[PDB]
């Protein structure tokens, strides 16, 4: 519905914090002040960090907006963004946005940040093949299958998720910056071909094996593989265990519901030097 | 032991066919003719195809040899090659050479062919990091872990082996020509990053699942993955079965010890167009 007469900012922008934002963006005195379509048309960029915004309702009326800095807010619904056709940059860290269908037709969208949103299903990213930078740190992502389509990415952050299978990243040969700390990664082989990498982080993995039965002499295959497929030699083994390539071996006269080992290994891919470090946890039954 | 007087070709080269070869190489009249170290020193290249040679004993006395065309012979031991330090090209198709330790210090060796030798263990190839072309078609290779070190390869043939896991090839970003027909491959994802490929062959895979129990309504996960991780849609399904993404489903009122499906899908990697085609066989118990 068209704004055919000057209309109070608060009648368009139902959220009180977001009305304050539009107010300061346009250098108005008060949220009750009136705005025109013409003033709203002038807005290229909204800086709205850390404002406890719960809804961007009314943002549909800003059609020329190219940049949205919405980090540190309380948003759960980004449907109103759906028709911001010239949106290039969207930063939504620390909200709780899980429905990403709303981005599916933002064809100019080049940079997206959705850190700390509690997201598991990233399948909607598949509609954004033009993306150049994507930050998804600190979520609950396990399956990154769909990322294989995002071959324009030069920067990708997946730190602090639940990812064990990094095979999908092998398509992404343009990547220069890749952050994979605090995942569940134990097998680096499928990264070996990313020779444009400049920066890579791989610290503090938590690899979890499927449980096996407890026995008093337990032999467990080392599953930690460097980019060349060599087994990584554990540096510390729990419960007085021993390494005998290719197996970690424990004497457990008494039952314990887990054992584990820590590894640490420098790794080079392309021009990037990382520290592949972590722990493999082995749960036990019976 | 030094050749200090002209010595009959047959006293140096114990194998009758190989003595004939040295004889024609040097344009002598008879195998009983005498040769000097000086004539043997002049030999750069030996063409010995299809001669039923059973031993190259005496070849140690040809130190300047750079090229050995030994295809179509009956060799089982290539120890005498061990000190041919300037050997650049070695073609041993259709012999039965399984001990490759003898090549470990041939630092100039750039091209190697060992097709049709009945080889399973290719771990000795790891000492040949300089290799540029490697042909291993028609053997019994399952595990190509060590190939990840051969990053100078521009041409690699692994056709007609027993390979299911092609993850190791992801390191090999220089590859231009890659032949993988008639293996056991079902998952192409780890190839996606090989963007220098020019020629690629992937036809007639035979993927084999681990057996599962027979049931009269059998649901089996499609495991065939394109380079982007998408499931490949079966084109023909045995025993009147049906596809319901992501599962192949059969009604088997009566027991049968296997079912299967055929797939066929064009695939592009780098500048290379292949036809990923094959069959997945599913054996059944009880």
């Amino acid at each position: 519905e068209t704004i055919t007469v000057p209309t109070p900012i608060k009648q368009i922008f139902s959220d009180d914090a977001f009305a304050e934002t539009i107010k300061d963006n346009l250098k108005k005195k008060s949220v009750t002040d009136a705005v025109t379509q013409n003033e709203l048309n002038s807005i290229d960029q909204i800086i709205a960090n850390n404002s406890d915004i719960k809804s961007v309702q009314g943002i549909q009326y800003l059609p020329n907006v190219t940049k949205l800095f919405l980090n540190g807010n309380k948003l759960t619904d980004i449907k109103p963004l759906a028709n911001l056709k010239n949106l290039g940059w969207l930063f939504l860290d620390e909200n709780k946005v899980k429905d990403l269908s709303s981005l599916k037709d933002l064809k100019k969208l080049k940079s997206l940040s959705l850190e700390h949103n509690g997201i598991s299903d990233i399948n909607g990213l598949v509609h954004l093949p033009q993306l150049e930078s994507l930050y998804l740190g600190n979520n609950k992502i396990t399956d990154i299958t769909v990322l294989s389509r995002l071959t324009k990415l030069d920067t990708l952050s997946l730190e602090d998720n639940q990812i064990s299978d990094i095979v999908p990243l092998a398509c992404l040969t343009k990547l220069q910056n890749l952050y994979l700390s605090k995942n569940h990664i134990s097998d680096l082989r499928a990264l070996c071909g990313l020779k444009n990498l400049d920066v890579l982080e791989l610290f503090s993995q938590e690899a979890l094996n499927k449980p096996i039965n407890h026995q008093s002499n337990l032999v467990v295959p080392n599953t930690v593989k460097n980019t060349d497929g060599s087994l990584v030699t554990p540096e510390i083994i729990s419960d007085d265990g021993d390494y005998e390539k290719p197996n970690v071996k424990w004497h457990l006269p008494e039952f314990t519901n887990e054992v584990s080992f820590i590894f640490y290994q420098p790794v080079t891919i392309g021009k990037a030097k990382a520290r592949f470090h972590g722990r493999v946890t082995q749960p036990l039954k019976e």
